[PDB]
């Protein structure tokens, strides 16, 4: 239907092998980003006055109050199912299990005696979640990003989202605790927090993907100092599937569909090394997609497809690790032993039952991924992302005395003499106490 | 000298007196740096070479430091400094191993097995300023938590000719190859990468205005490269009560005057007597501060500010957030834990800003110009990459799927709710 069948990496050129290995690239927009520009500064002078002018000419119903009432979200959450609520619940209780469990362990040590050095913990004390609107609401990230904050102990947290907002994300706010929901969306959003209105709080970070102006919003705010931080660049979505002649073709190709599903430019790939499983999977990418309701998106998205045909595992394992993955899915015999020779990757998943579709809603790890290639030193988030590290650090006496001459020969070594003389100061303050 | 009594200024006084500096950035220096980067991504090497003519004599010819070169410089430093290194790198290395992560495995549920594993930055770019007196210190700081976390590639950048001390400091620490490149070209040749100087995934280290700029600007490119952090104006802030000695503040608030001229010195006190002798302490000892004309200039900028209590002294700090807070109070030890926003913090009278510097094995490269509001300290943590992993069993998978269809369904993501259909499908068969 339009398109490739299978690629044998072996017979391709050393040159055309980089090339593949290859992301596209983005543009900038000098419009889009001046569109932007303008949106920030207009929110910050102007505040909820300045909102209201965009929801304006962006809406047949002008918002009034920005913050949504304690009584809408009381409606709306008894219009939710049963079901649903309980789906909810057990997502919660996964991803609360499994971000507690990354709490820091404490770090106190004395490098040598009487010098005692900690690392502390302290959350960032108020962050603001985006989550877009629309048709299909993903409500889901508000429970990956509302629940690490909340473990992390942030003071304040608060929610933006396109309104009308959807009954699912305002239960999804409530059930994680989000303090505050406003009615905002866009780049006027990112403004909001990260400048603060009447309204809306100002915080110190910003997490959540949108949009091309959510995302330029997020990136401008997080360059300016009168701004905010932000939790990660945005780019394409990417699963890449590792299978092996043991792999089921239905099971693989349901993976590169889920990710395809998820925008036009999402990058789906397989590395095996059987030919007749790459074949075999192909025809199950095209039977399965003749039966998705709106599959235009899954469509396009399969056009950047890559099926790839290698050598063996080791060949597979030695392309994944060049490409990082968003997702990586490994459906071979032997899963984790593969996963010691990952050096990159954004989430695991190991074995026929661990479908991307499992990370993505409830096994408890986070969606919120590191992509686009930066999970060359990004990490996917978590409860890291909530907090900083602080050091701390205490001499004794006889800690300082034992240390003293060598701060000053390094001191003087550096010829930064007034650094030498804060040691000095304190040696001859003890030789002549005692 | 002029104390600062707290409560008698205007609540908008206040903040204007904590401000700290606005940014220049100049479009003069963004398009210096800018061609000067393109410049270096498509004439490698040749363009490297023809900015040491300009800046600096040197016309490098052999980009990569000799193994000979290193061997020479490590003799011609003496034992007493090859030892006071050693104390330091142990120390640090103590520290940063101290903060490995242990591993997360857990399932959330019988037959969910997740977990939380470490990566470390497969190549790591450290640049390091050049100079009369090079601050070699930064060598350990930042070679050394990139060997505890197993980088594979480490190099080191910094201008031509590079002092011993440097070279020593490298070798030291395991750096692999340490090359005659400074300045916004050598930012651009590790993350563009050239003939000598290998492309690396995350670069580190503090420089000049250009050096700044050039990290930023491969930061934002797809083509260039992660950094380590922002950049800003360094920042001291003491807390002393009536208990301190006016000198040893004095000596805090001047070791972080004497590194630059927009350095932030800060001293909070509930005594104006003790700020006042504070202010004597520090001008008697800046008299005898041989290099001391920066110091006098980040000086202007200083602030001594009498707050009412101790209370006070931890809001203001909390709220300012200082690279560096030094509590010399009484009971140091119990407002620890009322600081919510620092760098790194030193207690007592005996916790000098210079031994955090040098050897208590802390690190010296942390937040500054407010940014401790979110970022960190450097750390093992910056050298690495948390990546998580999952595994379903047949039964895991089948007491969540039901969860799984129900979610993707409201999401109305069918292929997602249908990657579940398929699996249960296949299990009723096998069951
Ligand atoms: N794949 C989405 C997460 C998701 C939500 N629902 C299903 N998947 C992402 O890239 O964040
Ligand atoms: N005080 C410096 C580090 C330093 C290097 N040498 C002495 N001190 C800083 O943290 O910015
Ligand atoms: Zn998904
Ligand atoms: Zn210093």
């Amino acid at each position: 239907m339009s398109f490739n069948t299978i690629i044998d990496w072996n017979s391709c050129t050393a040159e055309q092998q980089r090339q593949l290995l290859m992301r596209p690239a983005i543009s900038a927009s000098e419009s889009i980003t001046r569109t932007v520009n303008d949106i920030l500064d207009n929110v910050k002078a102007r505040g909820d006055e300045a909102l209201r002018e965009y929801s304006a000419k962006f809406d047949k119903t002008t918002v009034t109050a920005l913050k949504v009432s304690a009584e809408e979200i009381a409606a709306a959450s008894e219009r939710l199912s049963d079901e649903l609520k309980q789906a909810m619940a057990v997502a919660v209780k996964n991803i609360e299990t499994f971000h507690t469990a990354q709490k820091l362990p404490p770090v106190d040590v004395e490098t040598q005696p009487g010098v005692r050095c900690q690392q502390v913990t302290r959350p960032v004390a108020s962050v603001g979640l985006y989550i877009p609107g629309g048709s299909a609401p993903l409500f889901s990230t508000v429970l990956m990003l509302a629940t690490p904050a909340s473990i992390a102990g942030c003071k304040k947290v608060v929610l933006c989202s396109p309104p009308p907002i959807a009954d699912e994300i305002l239960y999804a706010a409530q059930l994680c605790g989000v303090q505050d929901v406003f009615n905002v969306g866009g780049a006027q959003a990112i403004a909001a927090l990260a400048f603060g209105t009447e309204s809306v709080p100002k915080v110190d970070k910003i997490f959540g993907p949108g949009n091309a102006f959510v995302t330029e919003a997020k990136r401008q705010v997080s360059q300016r100092l009168d701004g905010a931080a932000i939790d990660m660049p945005a780019g394409p979505s990417e699963v890449l599937v590792i299978a092996d002649s043991g792999a089921t073709p239905d099971f693989v190709a349901s993976d590169l569909l889920s990710q395809a599903e998820h925008g036009p430019d999402s990058q789906v790939i397989l590395l095996t090394p059987a030919a007749d499983m790459a074949r075999r999977v192909a025809e199950a990418v095209e039977r399965q997609l003749a039966e998705l309701p709106r599959a235009e998106t899954a469509r396009q998205a399969l056009n950047a497809s890559r099926l790839i045909v290698t050598k063996d595992l080791a060949q597979c394992v030695e392309i994944s690790n060049q490409y990082g993955p968003e997702h990586l899915i490994i459906q071979t015999r032997n899963a984790r032993e593969l996963v010691d020779s990952i050096t990159s990757a954004g989430s695991v998943f190991l074995g026929d039952w661990s479908p991307e579709s499992a990370g993505d809603y409830a096994s408890g790890t986070n969606h919120v991924l590191p992509t686009y290639g930066y999970t060359a030193t990004c990490s996917s988030l978590g409860l890291a992302d909530f907090q900083k590290r602080m050091t701390v650090q205490e001499l004794s006496k006889e800690g300082f005395s034992a240390l003293a001459s060598t701060i000053e020969t390094l001191a003087a070594a550096e010829r930064l003499t007034a650094h030498k003389n804060a040691v000095t100061l304190r040696v001859n303050a003890l030789k002549e106490q005692a």
